């Protein structure tokens, strides 16, 4: 129906997904000023860790001095086929996409780096309040040179 | 309030709860899950040690798969979750949690949990495309395998 609670709604979803968007859209040196994008006391992080626990970094300070590490270690990187998810909460959105680039990380060679990824955007007054980066990190490890388990699975199909 | 927008209304909240269905399936009923897939419909593990996924294609293979899964994974639960519908009716997300014993072949019994992300594509009021995301080094660790460490040496505290 056409009600103003209904606009606000739609306002809100559309002005949300400029955001990611831009978010995903950026890239070099603009990567530095991506924080501004967030809340004051977003989050934004790897969920996805060989360690089991996310690195969640927390604030727009914190991750605009993340993106400086970020930068170094990731220094062409590009999200591409990029697929984005408004669902029934004008706050939250999913995006399935891919990306590509080098891998600079200290105390490995250099590599490259490619994986599929899902990110989890949510907001809160227009600003992200929480980005979660979910992968598979097994294709990290073949970035970094680092020997993936195998898992044997006997008796699966066929 | 077209009966454009109505049929796919009609069409999402149909497919909703085919995917309330799917994620709260347990025990002998998820031998039959099979079911709720098209005849050609593709499920399975898109996250994998490999790098490939592990995709069941149709019916009759996925009914072939569940028994599998159960013997694997007897008790399995999917738990805290939460579902996306989004703008494609014919295209859900779901963030859940699920844990249960994992019995493979040639590894000890173990006890497996992860996080997972499920998406769930339509096609005719049945599942056409389920595919799992989850973090393969959880199940590895649930299988007493060993999980390298990535160092990250210069990454702010
Ligand atoms: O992949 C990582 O090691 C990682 C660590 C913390 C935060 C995000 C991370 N993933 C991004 C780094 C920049 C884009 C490519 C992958
Ligand atoms: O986790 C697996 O090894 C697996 C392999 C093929 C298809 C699906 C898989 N994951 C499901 C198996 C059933 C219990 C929950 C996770």
């Amino acid at each position: 129906e056409n009600t103003s609670e209904n606009r606000a709604q739609v306002a809100a979803r559309q002005h949300n997904r400029k955001i990611v968007e831009q978010y995903m859209h950026t890239r070099g040196e603009a990567r530095l000023k991506r924080h501004l994008l967030f809340t004051e006391d977003g989050v934004g992080g790897l969920w996805t860790t060989d360690s089991g626990q996310p690195i969640a970094i927390r604030g727009r300070e914190k991750l605009g001095e993340h993106a400086v590490w970020s930068l170094q270690c990731f220094p062409d990187w590009v999200w591409t086929d990029i697929q984005i998810f408004e669902t029934q909460d004008p706050n939250w959105f999913w995006v399935e996409c891919r990306g590509e680039g080098a891998i600079v990380f200290p105390g490995y060679p250099r590599g490259q780096y490619r994986n599929h990824f899902l990110h989890s955007f949510r907001f809160e007054n227009g600003l992200i309040k929480e980005q979660r980066e979910f992968m598979n990190p097994c294709e990290q490890f073949r970035s970094l040179g680092i020997e993936v388990p195998e898992v044997r699975r006997d008796g699966l199909p066929s």
